[PDB]
């Protein structure tokens, strides 16, 4: 009954751990030595796509667990999907040029949103289920 | 179901690190802070910081929150969790002001962590003795 | 039944703000006045450890969560604390030299990828059976 939350969470994960990786190769193949996270162009793309994305992550899960309990599990699972085509778009937009981020970045906080009112309307209708009405 | 109001909580914090997200991309338009660059202008810079800050305790407070809420009391932990967003508003906007005058909301609402810590602690202690060892 | 999930998460964040402390006391041993996040060698060392640990966090908490509910609580829960280890090797590893992180970083990622999958097959062997 959450089999659904679960699997876009684990999709999700996997992807976040793919642009972790990204940045561990843009470390070799631009030479930047850790700790240091500045001192190539392509790097530093790459490595800010991946802190945005990573920084949102635990923003996205509530939302979606919320909406996915109180509102619809199948629509609220759909809408996961395609926030997560929404970051692809952005990190690898980004990561050519910091102007071909802004598509992807737009659609993902659109969901977002949605995600957020849909979470807000199930949770208010949820808490008038003790004082037994549901509109 | 009885995790209603942790789930109002929730999303009331989730619209707050959005909230913290839109004020970095305003300073940067405001500042002329070319991406993926995030220093240049001081302004810029703690604001960036700040919001940095409060990114990084979130999924810390989510944990925290919802185990103080889930093993001790909904209720009691929905409470602190609100005084929570509220110190970190404090901290943002102090933050972004001055250095120093983030400290009132950072003391704030790392009590309030603390707290919710050692509740969350506790009930899953008591719930572990009543479970594996028979002792409540 | 969560309490062993629940208890492993509670030790997890408690560590996560161990590390943020530490940052914290860096700032004052190699005078890193904020916003600034560079100057001090050492300081940027542990800075970046401690930024590589808060950003898998949340993966680590989901794919712990997933696995301990659709797969088997007390298997997740020692995976959980395997994991909790690793982060602990990478973290003071780094902040002596970076190529001391090597090791907890191969534990911790290791544990991570065997939990992403247990979760993935008990989700899936539970919807084999609608």
């Amino acid at each position: 009954n959450s089999i659904l939350l679960a699997a876009v969470s684990i999709l999700s994960a996997c992807q976040q751990s793919y642009f972790a990786l990204q940045v561990g190769k843009a470390r070799l193949k631009y030479k930047v030595t850790p700790p240091a996270v500045t001192g190539s162009p392509e790097f530093e793309r790459v490595f800010r796509a991946q802190q945005n994305c990573v920084e949102f992550y635990p923003i996205f899960i509530i939302t979606l667990w919320m909406a996915g309990w109180y509102f619809n599990q199948v629509f609220a699972t759909c809408l996961g999907l395609v926030y997560i085509y929404g970051r692809h778009l952005y990190f690898w937009g980004y990561s050519e040029a910091a102007k071909k981020r802004i598509t992807g970045f737009r659609l993902s906080l659109g969901i977002l949103a949605l995600l957020t009112l849909l979470g807000a309307l199930g949770i208010a209708n949820s808490f008038l289920d003790e004082y037994l009405d549901l509109n």
